[PDB]
């Protein structure tokens, strides 16, 4: 038993809700919140900008130190950093950005990072400003993640489309 509420169950291990991941994180304090990161951990907009804003820019300060030490992430890769006031940990995961021409097949590699964590609150990778089809992203999530994932979908119209079209 865990503290996530109001989720619709899609499969044995994947759950989905219409929610703001920031507010969802603020209430649940999950062990892991997933950020929709880029390779530079520049959290300017989308999910990353909202998560970072909710940390009063502490996420960005920590991220800049990480990059100065380690260099950029790989597309499809991830790193674990602090969850600040939102979660114990933040798993920064880089899905391919279609608006940068990155290969969509890397989306499966991106979701594989979730399997290193027993339970996660997450957005749909490569959705939103990353330009992928959220329905495809949901399919890859279901077919790749084996750990327990709670997906927060900000837009109510998209949420309804994702549920109604789910196979
Ligand atoms: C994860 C992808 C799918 C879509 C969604 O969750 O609905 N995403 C967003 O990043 C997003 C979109 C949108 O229209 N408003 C948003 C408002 C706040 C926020 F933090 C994210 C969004």
């Amino acid at each position: 038993v865990n503290s996530f509420s109001g989720y619709l169950k899609l499969t044995d291990n994947v759950y989905i809700k219409n929610a703001d991941i920031v507010e969802e994180a603020k209430k649940v304090k999950p062990t892991v919140v997933v950020n929709a990161a880029n390779v530079y951990l520049k959290h300017g907009g989308g999910v990353a900008g909202a998560l970072n804003k909710a940390t009063n820019n502490a996420m960005q300060v920590e991220s800049d130190d990480y990059i100065a030490t380690n260099g950029p992430l790989k597309v499809g890769g991830s790193c674990v950093l602090s969850g600040h006031n939102l979660a114990k940990h933040c798993l920064h995961v880089v899905g391919p950005n279609v608006n940068k021409g990155e290969d969509i097949q890397l989306l499966k590699s991106a979701y594989e990072n979730f399997n290193q964590h027993e339970v996660l609150l997450a957005p749909l990778l490569s959705a939103g400003i990353f330009g992928a089809d959220p329905i495809h992203s949901l399919r890859v999530c279901v077919d790749t993640v084996r750990t327990n994932v709670y997906l927060a979908v900000f837009d109510k119209n998209l949420y309804d489309k994702l549920v109604s079209s789910f196979l």
